[PDB]
């Protein structure tokens, strides 16, 4: 298991333009569109992100490929946070996983707000890292996947994915 399978679990892959947990205009491996309204303007992003004329279809490819630079993204940006990246580099490589996993999910910003559960984090203080991880909005409206991350922050294994 590596964080490329356990993003593709958690998001699974459409070739269409759907509509995530949270009502918007996604495409391929969990890739938000746009929070606008306007399925135009989802195609509108769709073709600029491919570079060319998608009609709101793609292939596995170019999923794939929205897919890499994604998590790319999601680790430089990790990266870049100074609320993030002391905790990130105290962890280790299976929790780095969850971790990105939540940054690819709720952004750089979001997962920064989390200050509390960061501390206990850093000061590996598993379990009450993941009671604390559970108060959240986060975990009510996405509960089956907020507990597989928490798992893996909890116990340091992939026991949840597998
Ligand atoms: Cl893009
Ligand atoms: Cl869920």
């Amino acid at each position: 298991m590596n964080i490329f399978e356990m993003l593709r679990i958690d998001e699974g892959l459409r070739l269409k333009i759907y509509k995530d947990t949270e009502g918007y205009y996604t495409a391929g491996i969990g890739h938000l569109l746009t929070k606008s309204p306007s399925l135009n303007a989802a195609k509108s992003e769709l073709d600029k992100a491919i570079g060319r004329n998608t009609n709101g279809v793609i292939t596995k490819d170019e999923a794939e490929k929205l897919f890499n630079q994604d998590v790319d993204a999601a680790v430089r940006g990790i990266l870049r946070n100074a609320k993030l990246k002391p905790v990130y580099d105290s962890l280790d490589a299976v929790r780095r996983a969850a971790l990105i996993n939540m940054v690819f999910q709720m952004g750089e910003t979001g997962v920064a707000g989390f200050t509390n559960s960061l501390r206990m984090l850093q000061q590996k203080r598993w379990d009450e890292a993941a009671v604390n991880l559970a108060k959240s909005r986060w975990y009510n409206q996405t509960p089956n996947r907020a507990k597989r991350v928490i798992t893996t922050f909890r116990t340091g294994t992939w026991d949840a994915y597998k």
